[PDB]
């Protein structure tokens, strides 16, 4: 039944937001930024 998907993380840097890992520490930090500040997809605006 519930297998265990194996390859899922190959580093110590992960984000505790979305659930994604990084290679680097820089790129964790800076990807944060995605989340408090973007716009993804959704109504029109101007
Ligand atoms: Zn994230």
């Amino acid at each position: 039944g519930s297998s265990g998907s194996s390859g899922t993380g190959e580093k110590p840097y992960k984000c505790n937001e979305c659930g994604k890992v990084f290679t680097q520490n820089s790129h964790l930090a800076r990807h944060r930024r995605v989340h408090t500040g973007g716009k993804p997809s959704g109504p029109s605006s101007g």
